[PDB]
């Protein structure tokens, strides 16, 4: 299989006056690449896929793949959506625009079955011919990929190459890796990055990369040289930002502090996300102090 | 305030080919309409919002519109989106196109703070004229519209006149009209039709009623004349039909159960939605012998 792996970075999507400010998109995307980025994810959860047009998501998409390119780091795009139509069309999009590969959450809200789901990304994966990426996120979706529905998958479909996991759920990443060593567990949640990398997962999708991608990209290529003591000592280290930035519902607290960082003009969100609380706006402030933040 | 309330249908979407059966779906809701139904939802979460384009959403919107000219049952339309710029058209067209209401989801997939939850309805209510029901089903959103959130929109914004409550909380029910006995609490929960309307709730929007409008419609009835006995009678002998009707993800169930009874012609849904398996489908048709399963 065709593999997208390593330290990558579920891009935060700025607006400036209510529209995507695409040369800050640009200007961040060139700032992971110039930290160690391996991948980056445009238009993910982090990336306030919601609330993006059919063509504002797109664009972001096309945005990253040009920035990329000439350099090392892929492309891996954010192309889920609850119906299955309209995200045969977005991986069909995301490969005639020269993604390196897909992310493909879970259908939210309706609920498929496990049935479903695998009919759902059989039908994702054979539209296209790039490595696609299954993303569970039960806290969001509603639902559950299970272990045996993502195996399936794997072994079924030759370009679903393995599974990014946001579910706290260090028990079903040994027994996905326990039976079917061959994929790639990609840690979707910053906190637990090394524990996932540490079990044999090749990568991270990462919120906290938006502000610390020199942190990150060093922790996940210390964790895959089995230099476990510096990955679990970053990782310590992270901790404390890790957990502040879910205080409120991603992407709300990294926004907040990539704003604080000054590397976003506005805090702006589109509904129904918005601002942080006061309160919870400095406790992000605070924790950052304890960071050495990159600029551009 | 305006208000919508008595005996609701959550219609499914029957397709035929791929498409939206126009002439079934209208026939249904004329089902709906000769039982005592009082009111009809179009494109719920049991209607396949998820799955529907923009264009058969609204198509959907007027076809029940059409349909109940000129009777007494009322249209609240489906008009919710995770995303408040989707919301906001969905509730402008259902005002445009004659809707007597709107049923307006809270935000999956993207969890908006109790903040973003109360812009996000306040900008829908300021959109239009007609009254608007706030629906809470956290278990396919991921987010909760607190007691708080509901009865300062109440209070707020003069168009939102009650929730439709899916969150087996019947807590929560008396918090809600112990402090804001002026809401309409509508029960968006079958099996627990009966509790919610004894507490004060004054409808539901149902899924069952979609196979058996006469006993759900019956039902409300007796409960909002306050025959509580009666009520609780029929409420009883749905029981095993209410829950049978989510051994899968609603509307797999009810859509079987509907082609069963020879209702739709083909047990067809839009991924990710699929076929139960084949013992649900048997265990749906078990439990379906029980009642009396009105024609056309
Ligand atoms: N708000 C809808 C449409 C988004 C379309 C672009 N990502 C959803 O979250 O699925
Ligand atoms: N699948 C998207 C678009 C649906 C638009 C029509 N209801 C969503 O669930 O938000
Ligand atoms: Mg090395």
């Amino acid at each position: 299989k065709n593999i997208i792996i390593g330290a990558m970075t579920a891009l935060i999507t700025p607006f400036k006056n209510g529209k995507v400010d695409e040369q800050s998109y640009a200007r961040l995307i060139k700032r992971q690449i110039e930290n160690g980025i391996d991948a980056v994810v445009p238009v993910g959860t982090t990336g306030e896929s919601a609330t993006l047009t059919a063509e504002e998501h797109r664009t972001c998409i096309e945005i990253a793949v040009e920035t990329c390119k000439g350099t090392k780091v892929k492309v891996l795009a954010g192309a889920g959506s609850n119906a299955t139509h309209e995200a045969v069309g977005l991986a069909k999009f995301a490969k005639e625009h020269g993604a390196d590969g897909i992310l493909s959450v879970a259908p939210y809200y309706n609920k498929p079955t496990q049935q479903g789901l695998y009919e759902h990304y059989k039908a994702i994966a054979q539209s296209v011919d790039i490595p696609v990426l299954l993303y569970n996120v039960p806290g969001r979706t509603g639902c559950e990929i299970s272990t045996d529905t993502i195996i399936k998958l794997f072994r079924d479909c030759e370009n679903i190459y393995g599974v990014k996991e946001a579910s706290g759920n260090i028990d079903k990443c040994v027994d996905l890796l326990a039976h079917e060593p061959r994929m790639m567990l990609i840690s979707g949640e910053d906190a637990i990055n090394y524990p996932i990398l540490s079990n044999g997962g090749k990568g991270v999708i990462s919120v906290t990369s938006n502000l610390l991608p020199d942190m990150i990209s060093a922790l996940t290529h210390f964790a895959l040289d089995e230099n476990y003591k510096e990955a679990k000592k970053i990782n310590d280290e992270l901790y404390n930002i890790n957990k502040i930035l879910f205080c409120e519902s991603n992407p709300i607290p990294i926004k907040t502090a990539m704003y604080l960082a000054g590397l976003i003009e506005s805090l702006e969100f589109r509904l129904p996300l918005c601002s942080p609380s006061k309160e919870n706006f400095a406790k992000i402030e605070e924790v950052m102090k304890k960071y050495k933040i990159k600029g551009f």
